[PDB]
């Protein structure tokens, strides 16, 4: 209840990312806002190391889905959110087929006024002329569906998706995911039914960026539980 | 610039390392307490695990929260280069190892004190007390001597710190240091003189990841 009240209106969000992919580290920082009452965010992110080692639709699901939009007869499912202002520990495996993996930790939380994502990154085992350290894949993305369910052992939830990334010869590249969120905070959160998050991103580009850097909105939206 | 240490300060520290080859990253926060001397901080390998013992980066990882008693104001240089800042850049000759280089940008950014730093670790031994993490986790006391560098309107130092080998022994690694404003404000060259250092390393429990918490106690002294 205190929790979801800090998303009604317009919320400030800060994400942090430390990386090292295949010894290859970088850093990157977004800044923007987030409409969780509407489901809706825009964010830009600037590659603060210089140019980035693997391809920017790479690093969209690693880069807060307590801004989804929960529909009134879902609100008892949102787990994100119950955990605020303490937060989340964000945790992923990241498979891409045929080739390496990401394994992520974040710590998704206000520090004031502000929703921080803060993000460890490590990969391995990727093949120097694959798609992703080749980079050969498209800038932009597809819509997907997060599949959410309780973990109640570890007073969180567990979610797998399957992300296909559009590759430059009309190929996909399939990035297997796995996630575990645990609240950071001692206090009691809602525990979910069975139900996914439908998610839209449009990738752009600031015509004023010299740096290399990622625009993105997105769009997301709790399903999966029918209606009365 | 003093101004701005008359209370708790909040610090961020970043660090982007390569030793031989092995890049990492550190991110620290924590407050300091510069009236008393005091810095708490705790520091996380955002890398996964170091190539390198903790201990070795403690003084890489804000001599500005230096307690400088009321009879030496005029010798703190550090706080005198606030909130544009100052540059520190040092030399750590590990003996008979590898050295250190770094260059860290010590400014405020807003209300937070950041260090800001580039370390490259140059020619050490694959199994030495390094590499090969021959270190025990705590940390000595030391001196840190100070003298102006008016031809860059700054300062100079050097110490060396004394890292206790399992073995009983110690590693020793010189440290030669300089630093220079970033802007150009005046600032205070001081007097010959020392910094008194004493530290404490130590572990929280309920962190998973690759850590070191910090304690530190910094006096100005060698000025009757
Ligand atoms: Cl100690
Ligand atoms: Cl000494
Ligand atoms: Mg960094």
């Amino acid at each position: 209840s205190k929790g979801e009240e800090l998303f009604t209106g317009v919320v400030p969000i800060l994400v942090e990312l430390d990386g090292d992919v295949n010894g290859h580290c970088f850093s990157v920082r977004g800044e923007g806002e987030g409409d969780a009452t509407n489901g809706k965010l825009t964010l830009k992110f600037i590659a603060t190391t210089g140019k980035l080692p693997v391809p920017w639709p790479t690093l969209v699901t690693t880069l807060v889905q307590c801004f989804s939009r929960y529909p009134d007869h879902m609100k008892r499912h949102d787990f994100f959110k119950s955990a605020m202002p303490e937060g989340y520990v964000q945790e992923r495996t990241i498979s891409f087929k045929d080739d390496g993996t990401y394994k992520t930790r974040a710590e998704v939380k206000f520090e004031g006024d502000t929703l921080v994502n803060r993000i460890e990154l490590k990969g391995i085992d990727f093949k120097e002329d694959g798609n992703i350290l080749g980079h050969k894949l498209e800038y932009n993305f597809n819509s997907h569906n997060v599949y959410i369910t309780a973990d109640k052992q570890k007073n969180g939830i567990k979610a797998n998706f399957k992300i296909r990334h559009n590759v430059e010869d009309g190929s996909v590249q399939l990035a297997d995911h796995y996630q575990q969120n645990t609240p950071i905070g001692d206090g009691p959160v809602l525990l979910p039914d069975n139900h996914y998050l439908s998610t839209q991103s449009v990738l752009s580009k600031d015509p004023n960026e010299k740096r290399d850097h990622m625009v993105l909105l997105e769009f997301v939206t709790a399903a999966g539980i029918t209606h009365h």
